[PDB]
């Protein structure tokens, strides 16, 4: 099934990551002069996005760790697309808490093709196993790690964290990668 | 390249059409009741989508044909989605034009995930020819006509349009289709 995870990850850079990104930078400028709480820290610099390769992406953040906390949306970023007037692409800021203090403040989701991988295996005309899954899901990372190693439009605003569940803490693995920068 | 039509079929169901389609007749209701002009037609029921096989997607469907214009928006549909707070699903109405005066009102919009096959073709990396792109274009619409037979969400408010360009009129294929019901 190859082409599956192949395709997905061509449709998340063309139909998303390309669209956004150019624009993510100065969207954070925004945030940070204008509507970022005076006496807060920045909001870090570019778009972190989470990779379980077990494909379990809750809707909620909080729901995978108490520690990651919504604080904020970025200003909206709108567009005609394929015929809807003003389709809106709008990021979340979360609250990395370590010892029950912030120690850190991110543009943070998951990778929503995932979410559908996780689906797909659910439902019985997808023909898709659970074997497959996890594959596929590595797959669709590496295709991902590719083409944005060639992508003009990442020019490091974007942080790939893909992980494995076996205590594992999501809020350290983010801090882990947000302290790199 | 099978597997990359049904992977986007899959996810445009799964990431999508599940998801709109169960509040699209009551979002549909409000408008007509709360925000339509008073004079004019009920805008219709059921979501157009689009299908050119020539995957050719312009962002602006007046582009496509002048007779198709942009008249409204529904009410936005918004949802916790993968870590974004209050995603938003948003949907266009337009007017199909017969002889300078509208003869239907329908909400309208292309597959994007067809912009995508397209996008694709054009990408050396993602190594898919413009023959591929045909195919992998009809394989697209047939899985998504297979998921929607099955679909509980599908209660008779979708309705797809596959067409192919060889005059050939837009605003003509959708009255045709607006007019079956
Ligand atoms: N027509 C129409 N189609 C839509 C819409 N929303 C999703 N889809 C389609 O549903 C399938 C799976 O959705 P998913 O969330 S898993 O994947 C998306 C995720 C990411 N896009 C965004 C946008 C905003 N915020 C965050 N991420 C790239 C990827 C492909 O996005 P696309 O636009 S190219 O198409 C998808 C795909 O086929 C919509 O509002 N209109």
């Amino acid at each position: 099934n190859f082409n599956v995870a192949h395709g997905l990850a061509w449709s998340y850079y063309i139909g998303y990551l390309r669209l956004i990104l150019p624009e993510l930078q100065a969207r954070i400028r925004t945030y940070n002069q204008h509507y970022n709480n005076l006496l807060r820290g920045a909001v870090s610099q570019r778009l972190y996005i989470l990779l379980p390769l077990d494909c379990g992406v809750p809707d909620n953040l909080s729901m995978a760790d108490p520690n990651i906390r919504f604080l904020d949306k970025l200003p909206q970023q709108t567009g005609d697309r394929a015929g809807i007037k003003d389709r809106v692409y709008s990021n979340s800021i979360y609250e990395l808490l370590e010892n029950g203090q912030r120690a850190g403040t991110c543009v943070l989701e998951y990778a929503t093709p995932l979410q559908t991988l996780f689906a797909m295996s659910q439902y019985s005309q997808a023909g898709f196993s659970r074997e497959d899954r996890l594959e596929q899901a590595k797959l669709f990372c590496r295709t991902l790690e590719d083409i944005l190693a060639d992508a003009p439009e990442s020019q490091n605003n974007c942080r790939l964290i893909a992980y494995q569940e076996p205590s594992f803490s999501l809020s350290q693995e983010v801090l882990r990668h947000l302290r790199q920068e």
